[PDB]
């Protein structure tokens, strides 16, 4: 079946729980692996112990530049970035999983949760899952970050894997 990922998310050292994701791998293979890999550590590089860099209240909280920490970075599985493997799946709602992007077929490991309907998003970024449980976890990380994206306190993935 589809990998049922998890990241337990900390601010300031304080744990906020855990999110749980499931990847469509059933409907974007190539995006769900390269996720399901760098939760894992499998590859010897991956999210655990980075940071939400930008979340912006009644928007999104972003992820995933495991390299420079602030937005500008990261890396696939697969090398520096892979193409948008296709856009089936919409930005239909809170706790949707897509990928960030600089552009057209510039799919690294940065990755968002949406907070709220993201539609404008549509055929721009990939989406390739969603929350499964810890909605809750996801809301507590967004009261932590500002208009800006700047976050009040430090938000990091402490721990990632896959449970199925
Ligand atoms: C809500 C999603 O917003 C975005 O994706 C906005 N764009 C960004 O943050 N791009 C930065 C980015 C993304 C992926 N790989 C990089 N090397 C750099
Ligand atoms: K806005
Ligand atoms: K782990």
């Amino acid at each position: 079946g589809n990998p049922l990922v998890y990241l337990d998310v900390d601010a300031n050292g304080k744990p906020l729980g855990r999110v749980v994701l499931e990847l469509k791998a059933d409907v974007v293979p190539k995006t769900a692996e390269n996720f399901r890999a760098l939760c894992t550590g499998e590859k010897g590089f991956g999210y655990k112990g980075s940071t939400f860099h930008r979340v912006i209240p009644s928007f999104m909280c972003q992820a995933g530049d495991f390299t420079n920490h602030n937005g500008t970075g990261g890396k696939s599985i697969y090398g520096s970035r892979f193409p948008d493997e296709n856009f089936t799946l919409k930005h239909v709602g809170p706790g949707v999983l897509s990928m960030a992007n600089a552009g057209p077929n510039t799919n690294g490991s940065q990755f968002f949760i949406c907070t709220i309907k993201t539609d404008w998003l549509d055929g721009k970024h990939v989406v390739f899952g969603h929350v499964i449980e810890g909605m809750d976890v996801v809301k507590k990380i967004e009261s932590f970050g500002s208009k800006s994206g700047r976050t009040s306190k430090k938000i990091v993935i402490t721990d990632c894997g896959q449970l199925s």
